[PDB]
């Protein structure tokens, strides 16, 4: 057991070579042909002129480094298994493959592994004739204590400035030493909450902290430095700041990138923007680099924050566009503005009337509900949460009561509707309340644009239809209502007609239980109402 | 206990929208001034004049929907807390805010509760005269049984229509009547190999499926339609095709969209992605989409597939570039393509000779650390791996043996050392391999480019340290081998007094343990050698 969408195991690698290719954005992209063992990419439009930037360590990191390669930054990246150093015979293969006259300069993060590897190749590649340089990158600072700082997220930036250099035609040594510089001026600091999964069966889950959080957890998974206390988010970007603060020059303005190590939600990402754009260490960014994943660590969930100062050239060569697969465009940190707006009040507008007619239909229909409020209940509860009746109840004693207070417009019915509609989402929550609001608030602008009680009735259902996602058969009120509506729109004045063809329909309900005591709520509350109007008509 | 990085819950779906904004690539997004309970973002560039398009939807879907806000798609998105729609209120006040005369086009994900709410919105908008349409967008087909299909990744898609229309200065039926279109033919299909963390305490992990993936599992966390008994890629891909194929017309081209649900390494979206390439569905894909995360769950481990047929108007529209922030550029499915370079053969090229004294030395040298074998392993195992007299013996017999069958280029050293160095790494695996071949390969190319031998040798000691790490004083050869190299480039020819300098060194290594027991194998074996050396002159 584990948790790895791959094939076979031993083409894992490749097949990442390959889906990173078949989705170039500028078809760029291109394997160097050799043994199956080697798996290098280089970029198509190889310049033998300039000097040649190459890079590599193990995979797993993702866009890193197949990513970064192509027009202003890597001109090949030498590919390893996942967490593993390359070959030596891979990282010479690639020097011989793509460089020049003018040399070629290894980018290689901070890990004796890589080291080792591509440097008894620099050295195998130097003794051919190849004028080869070496750059060990090293920005975690998260733990000052030991000797070798490891390679992170910040490496990709050491590639945008010696890849800068690197096209507009410089020597190798001038390269190099603009490399080196940026290098010295990057710093990066990791979080993570729970390691990351691997592609091979494991003893037991990835390292975790229950409601904690590891502090500079390695690319590879490492063991980080320290352990946080929290989870939260401002309070654990915060404490990074400090530390990043602390070992950054008291003054200089600089760029930040914000990188995902693979298994950080896109909010949660965001989040972590809003409290670095909130931290001590806003005014001096001029630039953002992310949210987005360019230096991962398989799913691992935790980000870095990687700064880099602008002093001299860096910035120029931060900026410049490129052509690679996955490099970021830098953005300075925007401003959240508020945009206001002419937003009429909806609140509709009425006038209390008396009218004897609808104000007995209002009452005997709005009673009538009440009542039943326990015996709906009691349906509700075989059926779903046992709310029906006091739901219903609530939006009928509030239009009840407003009809007692002389503060309903019985007159107008378009603009009674419209307020009855406006009204029963406050006093019944759930879908009930808003189904209910849908009808009458569409009905109300039936009867509004000119049209009869029932048309208005018949359209009001339509709608509440539409939204509703119900039709005749799904065992709810719509089961009795439409009947009952397609009665009143053939024989308009005949109520006990329109009472028998929801009765009929709230029957039906009742013959499709999973669970007359199988009756869907809304269908009997429906049925009761006709039958109380036919036995006054 | 849980899992992310957020600071207050009831802040979170807001900090979300800064954190979008302060990142917008096109500076084009802007809160909408209203209640704190009402979370909507809006284009900064509003053109009443077209037909507004809006959208929305609950929040952990990330970049959707605030990520295709501006020119060529959404004119404003309504945000609702974590995986729950907005409320009216909300859907209402965007719709005032920034709906013209030409009327908007709600495109409303299909869920119960986005229906139910931004449909009661649309009427008591229609009420106040504005021009409201609504499209329910359901192109979720794993669950076939059942009556509405869910929303998910292609509803993006849907609004690159409809935004294309809007923009153009289209009339609102227009775009409705363009934008089903295109729903219509979108299909999308998920899997996951577990759910995603909540930003909430919760009983147990998210649900998950040891070895096995769960097909369909919905945005929300639903519960999906099967669950397949492997994690193969392969596999997995070509099952999820097999059913888009069978839900796709038998002929038409179409543009694929690769979304990943939020936790999926961008490596594995990657072999995913030259899955679908290898895809019994290739030969019709004249576009990607993707990998992206475009409509996620959170950090939910899955990844989904949504094709849509070209027919018409449509593939126009997709490709036609627009100002939002997270929408992907569409890309033809490149071909792998193998470069090739003319690669030297590295293996370094020599002729036999006999020299009686360097002959000697090989010899003498060779001989010395062969025996020392089980001394050095024995030494190795209160230190390490215990295989260092192994692994040392390995290199010696080896060129011991080389000397023996008369294939040695004793006379010339530069020649030697170079071979020795394309050697050692063969017979002796690990990093001492690599080291001591780092050590004569350089020292080789010091001694080819004229220099003594104990010029060579320090430098080969130079190389070693700056690729190997190491320095004087970290328990290592280095500590005997250079104070024995220091001694020969002031005396070159007292070799009583380099062995000594070794010996001082190899114990200084043992006043250091954390295990002369304690003796650093590699010290020893240095010290050992120049005792040979000074015993025979
Ligand atoms: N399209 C529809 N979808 C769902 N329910 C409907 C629909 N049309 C009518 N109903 C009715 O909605 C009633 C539900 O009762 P109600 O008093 O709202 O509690 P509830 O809906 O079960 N809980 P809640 O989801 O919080 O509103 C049922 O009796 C159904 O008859
Ligand atoms: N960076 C370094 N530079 C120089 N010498 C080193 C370095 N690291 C280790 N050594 C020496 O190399 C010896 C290593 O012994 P060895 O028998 O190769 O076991 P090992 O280090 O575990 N090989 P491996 O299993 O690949 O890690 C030690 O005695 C050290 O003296
Ligand atoms: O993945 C790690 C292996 O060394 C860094 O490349
Ligand atoms: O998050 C979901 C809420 O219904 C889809 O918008
Ligand atoms: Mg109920
Ligand atoms: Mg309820
Ligand atoms: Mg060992
Ligand atoms: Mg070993």
């Amino acid at each position: 057991a584990s948790q790895f969408f791959f094939n076979q195991r031993t083409h894992l690698v490749s097949d990442v070579i390959d889906g990173a290719i078949i989705a170039s954005p500028w078809n760029n992209l291109a394997r160097l042909e050799s043994d199956p063992a080697i798996r290098i990419v280089v970029r198509r439009d190889l310049n033998k002129n300039n000097v040649a930037v190459i890079s590599g360590g193990g995979s797993g990191h993702e866009p890193a480094h197949v990513g970064f390669i192509g027009k202003g930054m890597l001109t090949a990246a030498v590919c390893g298994d996942v967490f593993a150093s390359p070959s030596v015979d891979a990282v010479l293969t690639a020097i011989q493959a793509v460089t020049g006259e003018a040399g070629c300069l290894l980018i290689v993060k901070n890990y004796t592994g890589d080291r080792l590897n591509f440097g008894l190749a620099a050295e195998k590649a130097r003794r051919l004739g190849y004028n080869v340089e070496m750059l060990i990158v090293g920005d975690d600072i998260s733990l000052p204590d030991n000797k070798h700082p490891r390679g992170i997220a910040g490496t990709i930036l050491v590639h945008k400035i010696a890849g800068y250099f690197a096209e507009r035609g410089y020597n190798l040594a001038t390269v190099l030493r603009e490399a080196q510089y940026a290098a010295s001026n990057t710093f990066s600091l990791g979080v993570a909450l729970s390691s990351c999964h691997l592609p091979q069966e494991t003893d037991a889950a990835p390292r975790h902290h229950p409601g904690h959080a590891e502090l500079g957890m390695g690319i590879h998974g490492e063991p980080g430095a320290s352990v946080i206390d929290t989870q939260n988010s401002a309070q654990v970007v915060n404490l990074m700041v400090d530390k990043l603060l602390a070992a950054l020059p008291e003054t200089g303005r600089l760029a930040v990138m914000i990188n995902n190590l693979g298994g950080v939600s896109v909010a949660e990402m965001a989040i972590i923007t809003r409290e670095l754009a909130s931290s001590p260490l806003h005014s001096r960014i001029d630039w953002l680099i992310g949210p987005a994943s360019l230096v991962t660590a398989l799913d691992m969930k935790g980000f870095s924050l990687t700064a880099i100062v602008l002093e001299e050239s860096i910035e120029k060569a931060l900026l410049t566009e490129v052509e690679t697969s996955n490099w970021p465009t830098p953005v300075p940190p925007r401003e959240i503005t508020c945009v206001v707006s002419s937003h009429a009040s909806a609140r509709v507008e009425f006038q209390p009337s008396a009218n004897a007619l609808v104000a007995g239909i209002v009452e005997l229909v709005t009673a009538t509900l009440s009542d039943l409020e326990t015996h709906l209940n009691a349906l509700d509860a075989k059926v779903g949460d046992g709310d029906t009746g006091s739901t219903f109840a609530a939006a009928a004693r509030e239009i009840a009561s407003l009809l007692h207070r002389q503060q309903l417009p019985l007159n107008n019915l378009a603009t009674l509707f419209a307020l009855i509609g406006e009204r029963l989402t406050v006093v019944m929550g759930g879908s009930s309340g808003v189904l209910m609001s849908i009808f009458f608030t569409a009905a109300g602008q039936k009867l509004e644009q000119g049209a009869n009680v029932v048309e208005a009735l018949n359209t009001g259902l339509a709608q509440m239809k539409f939204y509703g996602g119900a039709d005749e058969g799904d065992r709810t009120m719509i089961d009795a209502l439409q009947p009952a509506l397609t009665s009143l729109l053939a024989q308009p004045k005949n109520l006990q007609a329109a009472f028998d063809a929801a009765q009929a329909g709230a029957e039906r309900t009742c013959l499709s239980s999973k669970a007359l005591g199988n009756m869907d709520p809304g269908a009997q509350a429906l049925a009761m109402v006709f039958k109380a109007l036919a036995e006054s008509e």
